[PDB]
């Protein structure tokens, strides 16, 4: 078995190997990359996402989210308070202000220490989940707006044509902006490109150990667990590496820098934080290997998770027994 310790693997495809996206994902899996839940892909030196980032300041962040924490430094939830709209140029200025800027630090490890010590005491503002793309239309390789759609994959594998669309999302971050422990909708893959700015630190649990994370989460968030049998789908809970290590949960960590892709694999729980002002683009995708994960994915039916239009068909076709309850939670 390749990669039996479930380490995060880093890949350096050549420009030739960068042509065929599906083929390269399958290659990474042949080397055991999925066992970690997360892989890094460093693009060939010849490649670029677009020519420059000099003209992005007028993008609108319609609903910036202030991420307010509750709990203790290593075990907390966050809620999202909606703020007034602002442009990316306004948000960048805000991120660089004395109130929100990255503190002085020695290295990524020191900054990580500072994040876990101090995150709860601040409420950073995240420009998340903005439909759109920063890939140039002329970028032919690993262009996250030109991937094969999940609806097409389901149709190719299973023969059933379904409604729905699959488009990318932009994320504008600042110091301490946080993504809570989650797997993707329907335990899909994700791919994330860090277009510009400061790094993003990731934590990940191997898919084969995801249920160990879930059991810890039920212990640590006992009211939330009574409320919902899949409350990590709410995407609000944080658990620090120190707490994970104290509880014997297998995990790994890695820091993504600008110009790098990360791929999350089906049922790979992940969480993390931004180092400072940045912009990422991410999208879900599927492969043939995903189908069995989609059929087994948990679902929130309590009403909290509320998701896209396109998840309906995935539930309806892959999980017909669950469909009626889940749809009630959507309505
Ligand atoms: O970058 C973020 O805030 C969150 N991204 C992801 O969870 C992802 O790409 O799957
Ligand atoms: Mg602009
Ligand atoms: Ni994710
Ligand atoms: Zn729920």
């Amino acid at each position: 078995a390749q990669n039996p310790n479930c380490n995060i693997m880093i890949f350096h495809p050549t420009k030739e190997e960068f042509n065929d996206f599906d083929k390269y994902i399958a290659y990474m899996e042949s080397q055991g990359a999925h066992r970690a839940g997360l892989a890094k892909i460093i693009p060939p030196k010849e490649w670029k996402a677009r020519e420059t980032y000099d003209n992005i300041s007028e993008i609108l962040i319609a609903t910036p989210l202030q991420q307010v924490a509750s709990g203790r430094a290593g075990v907390f939830t966050q809620y999202h308070k909606k703020k007034k709209a602002m442009t990316v140029g306004e948000y960048r200025h805000l991120a660089n202000s004395k109130k929100y800027q990255t503190p002085p630090h020695q290295n990524f490890e020191d900054l990580e220490r500072k994040y876990w010590k101090n995150r709860i005491y601040n409420s950073p503002i995240y420009g998340a989940d903005i439909s759109g793309s920063l890939f140039d239309e002329n970028t032919k390789q690993w262009n996250l707006g030109h991937l094969g759609t999940i609806q097409d994959l389901l149709e190719k594998e299973c023969g059933v044509v379904i409604e729905g669309v699959n488009t990318p999302y932009l994320y504008f971050g600042m110091w301490k902006t946080t993504f809570a422990w989650h797997t993707e909708d329907m335990d899909l893959y994700s791919i994330n490109y860090l277009h510009l700015g400061e790094p993003k630190t990731w934590y990940v649990v191997p898919p084969e150990h995801g249920q160990r994370l879930e059991r810890l989460a039920r212990e640590l968030f006992p009211g939330s667990s009574r409320g919902c049998g899949a409350f990590l789908r709410h995407k609000v809970a944080l658990i620090s590496p120190t707490v994970l290590k104290e509880n014997g949960i297998p995990f790994n960590r890695i820091t993504q820098e600008a110009g790098e892709f990360m791929v999350t694999f089906p049922y790979g729980y992940h969480a993390g934080f931004n180092h400072g002002f940045n912009c990422a683009e991410a999208i879900n995708f599927a492969t043939p290997r995903w189908i069995d994960y989609g059929k087994m994915a948990s679902q929130c039916s309590c009403g909290e998770a509320r998701v896209t239009f396109s998840m309906d068909a995935f539930v309806r076709i892959l999980q017909p027994e669950r469909y009626d309850l889940w749809k009630r939670g959507q309505d």
